[PDB]
């Protein structure tokens, strides 16, 4: 199992954090 999906959401979070 590869939890890559959540790591991709981490990119979304890191991306959002730049705005917020």
């Amino acid at each position: 199992i590869i939890n890559v999906k959540t790591s991709l959401k981490t990119i979304i979070k890191n991306a959002l954090d730049k705005i917020q």
